[PDB]
């Protein structure tokens, strides 16, 4: 049988503030649920120690949704409220099976758009260079479709071992940390002021697959919101 996430501690405080959205952002399991034990192949304990994400089909996803902790309802939050928003992570990415492109593994989403995808990426350009295999990011600094709303990175390339992920939000501006190093450093993320929808997420969610049937899969090996205010 599969074991549940909560069935270890490591897991315990992020699960306390956020819901699982599986197989759409419909809610597959509150806080609630997921502190008792909700379990299924698409969110599962793997080798004792990893929360696995697994999900099918193009813009599908199974995915952790920041929420105000101890049972509390969605979070929103903004870039420019003064407080530092923070989300840190430690990721196994697994090679993805074929038909898989590209899976988003952390977000800063808000009612309308994502502020920052950190995601998995098959091969892709970027500012005339060609990354096989490798962890971006891309960022919004507008709403429109054309490539000037957009800053995308090389982070790093894919690990076959944890890799961590650090994300920072203060004053308007976002810094990404791998590996313990700073990649990105002060993207200004003004053009958000005042939107004050903002909140993370993390899990897999899958973006432009080639087959709808192929299953991106991804393991954290840890995961968490960290409360500058205590
Ligand atoms: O390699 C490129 O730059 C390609 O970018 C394509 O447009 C992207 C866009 O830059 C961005 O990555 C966007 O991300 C969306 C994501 O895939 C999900 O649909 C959801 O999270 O919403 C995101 C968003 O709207 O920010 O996806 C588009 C896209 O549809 O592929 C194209 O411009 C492409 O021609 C170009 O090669
Ligand atoms: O296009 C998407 O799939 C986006 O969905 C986002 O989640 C939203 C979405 O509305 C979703 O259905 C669900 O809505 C909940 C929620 O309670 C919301 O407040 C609404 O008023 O009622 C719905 C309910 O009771 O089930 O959750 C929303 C949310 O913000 O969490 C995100 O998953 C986006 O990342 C995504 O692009
Ligand atoms: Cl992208």
């Amino acid at each position: 049988f599969l074991t549940a996430v909560s069935s270890i501690d490591t897991f315990l405080p992020v699960l306390n503030e956020a819901k699982l959205q599986w197989p759409t952002s419909a809610l597959a399991a509150s806080s609630e649920e997921l502190l008792g034990g909700y379990v299924g192949s698409q969110f599962y304990l793997q080798d004792g120690k990893y929360m696995q994400f697994q999900i099918a089909g193009s813009s599908n996803r199974c995915e952790l949704r920041q929420m105000i902790p101890d049972g509390g309802s969605e979070i929103g939050w903004a870039v420019d409220d003064g407080t530092t928003h923070t989300a840190t992570s430690s990721i196994v990415v697994p090679e993805q099976v074929d038909g898989v492109e590209e899976v988003t593994i952390m977000q800063i989403h808000s009612g309308e758009a994502p502020q920052l995808r950190i995601s998995w990426i098959r091969s892709k350009s970027l500012d005339g260079v060609a990354y096989e295999d490798f962890i971006m990011s891309t960022v919004r600094i507008g709403t429109g479709d054309s490539s000037d709303n957009f800053v995308k990175t090389h982070l790093a390339d894919r690990t076959a071992g944890a890799m961590s992920f650090q994300i920072d939000v203060k004053d308007s501006k976002l810094t990404i940390t791998v590996n313990g190093n700073v990649v990105v450093n002060g993207q200004d993320l003004s053009f958000w002021d005042g939107t004050d929808s903002c909140y993370f997420k993390a899990g897999a969610y899958n973006n432009n697959p080639t087959s709808e049937s192929a299953t991106a899969r991804i393991k954290f090996a840890a995961l968490a919101w960290v409360d500058h205010h205590h």
